């Protein structure tokens, strides 16, 4: 079965003052988070994240972080998300994942789903076989035959500097695809939640119908 991409935002960092500390600002949460640890190092919330961001002190976006659940990421997309090494991840230990190349042409997604069918077969047949004649290590031998597009669900921790430098990374190159589609997907959930912190980013549609993000 053909699964999308869906990427839910169920963390952020809930922010309280010190209660001896005279400060208040406009905002709730993790960008008031990011205007303390500011201040705390010596006019409106918006007014000072922009002029962190400007001057480049990116070491205070550090204290922020936010948690992604994602869903309909193939296990190559995946595998490209955890070369990410400042990220934390928590993975699932059937459903496949077609590239958009792929998906817009009826013709070769057929071709493609038939080929995920193999797999399958292939992977059903050998798992029967390895238990015919130590179970858990049958199911990880017989996992080899399993193609790239099969669905993995991870969820994904990182400060605000780690997702600016992920999406930074892969929403701007094109080369790869998938990567691209996810990190547009992580921005937009941010952009919600941060939009200070993320407003510099600009998501545009490209002619071929895929969207990237590009910072100055």
């Amino acid at each position: 079965e053909q699964v999308k991409l869906s990427v839910e935002l169920i963390a952020c960092s809930s922010f309280t003052p010190p209660a001896d500390v005279e400060w208040s600002t406009d905002v709730e949460g993790a960008e008031a988070l990011v205007e303390f640890a500011g201040r705390a190092c010596y006019a409106s919330n918006a007014a000072y994240l922009r002029h962190i961001m400007e001057v480049g002190h990116t070491a205070l976006l550090e204290h922020a972080n936010a948690t992604m659940y994602i869903r309909g990421i193939s296990r190559s997309a995946t595998h490209e998300l955890v070369r990410h090494r400042h990220f934390s991840f928590s993975q699932l230990s059937s459903e496949v994942v077609v590239p958009t190349l792929i998906d817009e042409d009826p013709q070769l997604r057929e071709l493609f789903m038939h080929a995920m069918d193999e797999s399958r077969f292939a992977f059903n047949e050998l798992l029967n076989a390895l238990e015919e004649k130590r179970k858990k290590q049958a199911r990880q031998a017989a996992r080899a035959v399993l193609p790239n597009a099969t669905e993995s669900r991870i969820v994904v921790s990182g400060n605000f500097r780690t997702w600016r430098h992920f999406i930074g990374m892969r929403a701007s190159e094109h080369a790869d695809v998938e990567i691209r589609e996810v990190a547009v997907e992580c921005l937009r959930k941010l952009q919600v939640a941060a939009p200070t912190v993320f407003g510099d980013f600009e998501i545009e549609t490209l002619a071929d119908g895929s969207q990237m993000a590009t910072s100055p």
